[PDB]
């Protein structure tokens, strides 16, 4: 499941696998895709906040494989404009960008 808040221009975007507690959740595959789908960053969650400085483009962040007992979440479009305009499934935001992946 995918949200947005707040926690060429770059735009610095926070990003953090969640569950439904909120909790940060560790162990899984992480990739960001730029708009050609092409793979630019890949890590593994750790219990902390991933940070990320983008330019202005379509991505999208791909779970690529789920810890135990979770089932890989959906994809998450998202865009950057050169304000730093940040937008996922229609909510946009300025400022502190903050990005995350619930996992059930």
């Amino acid at each position: 499941g995918a949200m947005v808040d707040t926690l060429d221009s770059a735009t610095h975007i926070k990003f953090s696998k969640r569950d439904i507690d909120g909790k940060e959740l560790a162990g899984a595959t992480m990739e960001l895709r730029d708009s050609s789908g092409k793979t630019i960053s890949t890590w593994i969650s750790d219990g902390q906040v991933k940070d990320f400085y983008l330019m202005p483009g379509k991505y999208t962040f791909v779970e690529t494989a789920a810890p135990d007992g979770y089932e890989v979440a959906t994809a998450i479009t998202f865009t950057v404009n050169e304000q730093g305009q940040v937008t996922v499934n229609g909510k946009a935001t300025k400022g502190d960008a903050h990005i995350v992946m619930v996992d059930a």
